[PDB]
């Protein structure tokens, strides 16, 4: 049983994240997510954090030798892995004799997926964000492009020229963009990228000038997200976590990104409104 | 003792960096150079590298956890270190316990340096050129403007855009620029960039295509770089190794990145004009 994102075409996710003063606080699991027995960029994991809460999965696309995109984050196998040396010394079916670890350091019994099992199995459940490792920026959007996996698979783009790059190429991708600055705001602007195209990575904190750029990003429709992962996901205990992520809801934030996702859900649930225009894009499957 | 390279301000620079007709051929090292004992990214094989060739170096600025500046490639630390995780986990107190590993995996009892040790160094002896891994662009714009070191520090910029935050923060600055397409040439005239300061990153392989935009480049007083650390330095043999970095001297290319930059040397001597307009730029220490 799990929670999904009734997303069903480009309007419906333009929509999604089109701010609205009633949204719905948003949860996204970065490089999937995390936790004992549930390894980073796992299809595993992603499936366990749906069972607790609605979510999207930032995710880390890399290449093998033989050319295939797989999701793993670090140039070396062995934080995340039992094996050694950089995923791009073996091939996709090499890549499979190796398993996942989780945080702990425990050797679980899954494997490194593809990006695209990924993208066949989060149609109709979620929307996955794809961050940059070695994969070509025109490579990534002809996969999205000739799948048809606009409505599902979102570009993180670090500023408005690489939005543009991706914009011009295809016109209905949407965008997680690094916005952490009132000149920011003006590059993407500068570069003709559509706010409605645009969810917003506004940093790891909020401080005054952030809050500002909220309010900014706010005016023009468009959602913004503060990620936990380098900052209060280290937290020491599973209570100042909590405190924090409501903090984070409490000063207008729409979406945390976390490596903790389940913990964000515990922590932030009695605040999720009754009532929403956003209540319709949340089903369960 | 050890080859020099001669620049005493950033009008040298820009000069060394003005296409002639009568170049010498120039060697770069990636990641530093490395080889039998010595490691990326070290010290020593900066060193070593220039008791055989003038050479300038292409290293990888990244942060520790309590944001000083080391050198070192990957996000992770075994491949060429001893060390366990990433760089940022650690203090640079803490990292300075580990030790580097060369490319067969033997361990040395060189040191991970600091960016400013590298910096110290090559003052009067070649040029540093910083390729982007985690440390913000305004941080080094300003460590090498706090430093004067404009004349020997170069920075790696991928587009126009990147070049453009740099060239607004100090227009003393001379860049090593991706120019891979006509497009992208265009990229950087729109974005105002001089072609005085810059020298062009064409990619790791010689095609009609980028023999054309090399062509363009020349036009424009622009030397062109291929690298060679995916390509050429992976053929098997060090002889099919030196037939390959003459045949792209051969084919007008102007600066040889390499792995290999010693056997990059010795291949391309035969090569060297013996009189040139840039023999001035060259000395021993
Ligand atoms: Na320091």
């Amino acid at each position: 049983g799990m929670n999904t994102l009734q997303i069903s075409n480009v309007d419906d996710l333009i929509s999604f994240y089109q701010y609205a003063d009633d949204r719905i606080p948003l949860i996204s699991g970065h490089r999937g997510g995390r936790g004992k027995g549930y390894p980073e960029n796992s299809m595993e994991t992603f499936e366990n954090t749906l069972s607790y809460t609605p979510a999207t999965f930032e995710i880390d696309p890399r290449l093998t030798k033989d050319s295939v995109i797989v999701l793993f984050h670090d140039d070396t196998l062995e934080r995340t892995s039992n094996g050694t040396g950089k995923v791009s010394d073996y091939t996709w079916e090499e890549l499979q004799n190796f398993r996942l670890k989780d945080p702990e350091g425990n050797i679980t019994n899954y494997r490194i997926p593809t990006l695209e099992e990924a993208i066949r199995w989060a149609r109709g459940k979620t929307i996955l964000i794809l961050d940059k490792k070695d994969v070509p920026m025109e490579r990534t959007a002809q996969l999205i492009t000739d799948m048809q996996a606009e409505p599902y698979v979102m570009i993180t783009v670090h500023d408005g020229a690489s939005a543009r790059f991706f914009y011009e190429k295809n016109p209905n991708f949407m965008f997680e963009a690094f916005v952490k600055t009132k000149e920011a705001v003006q590059d993407y602007e500068d570069n003709g990228i559509p706010w409605s195209h645009i969810m917003a990575y506004v940093g790891p904190k909020i401080t005054p000038e952030v809050r500002e750029v909220i309010d900014m990003l706010h005016e023009r429709g468009v959602m913004c997200m503060i990620s936990t992962a380098p900052s209060d996901d280290k937290l020491s205990t599973p209570e100042s976590r909590a405190e924090a992520y409501r903090m984070i809801i409490r000063q207008g934030v729409d979406i945390i990104e976390s490596d903790r996702p389940i913990e964000v859900a515990e922590a932030i649930s009695s605040l999720i409104p009754v009532s929403s225009s956003k209540g319709k894009f949340f089903s369960t499957l």
